[PDB]
């Protein structure tokens, strides 16, 4: 579990998002696993504009936070699941690191702030959805 909160939105892996989460709907790519849903509130998150290849993620099955090394956003062949089919996911980094499903929705940041959230797992791989491209989450 976990969101992004910038401005008035909420990021949200697309397979976790709640019905609140749709009735919000702003934006949503499932070839990305992301959804963004409006919110009442303000939030604080800033997101990364940058090419960082480097991070920290939250684990929450481990309670910790990793350093990571992470690939550029790229098309990544993703095994079924209970979600997807085996399928090409976009705008995915892979790291060597720990994730269970449950981990989704986990943040890895950078120096410059969030650069994306935990999508996928397994194989002792890691797979974060980047939303640094996402240059209109910072405007209207
Ligand atoms: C690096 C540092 C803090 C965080 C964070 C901790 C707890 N909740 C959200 C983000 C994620 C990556
Ligand atoms: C919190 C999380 C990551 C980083 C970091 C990531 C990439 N490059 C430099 C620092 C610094 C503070
Ligand atoms: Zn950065």
């Amino acid at each position: 579990s976990g969101a992004i909160y910038v401005g008035n939105y909420r990021v949200v892996n697309r397979h976790l998002a709640t019905h609140n989460d749709w009735a919000n709907l702003v934006w949503e790519d499932s070839s990305r696993d992301l959804l963004v849903s409006s919110t009442t509130a303000q939030g604080c998150d800033t997101i990364a504009r940058c090419d960082c290849q480097t991070g920290v993620y939250y684990c929450s099955s481990r309670r910790k936070h990793y350093p990571v090394s992470f690939s550029k956003p790229s098309l990544i062949f993703v095994e079924a699941s209970e979600y997807y089919p085996a399928r090409y996911q976009s705008h995915l980094m892979l790291a060597v690191g720990h994730s269970e499903p449950g981990d989704c929705g986990g943040i890895l940041r950078c120096q410059h702030g969030v650069v994306g959230i935990v999508s996928t797992g397994g194989n002792g791989l890691v797979g974060f959805a980047d939303v640094r491209d996402l240059l209109w989450l910072d405007e209207e």
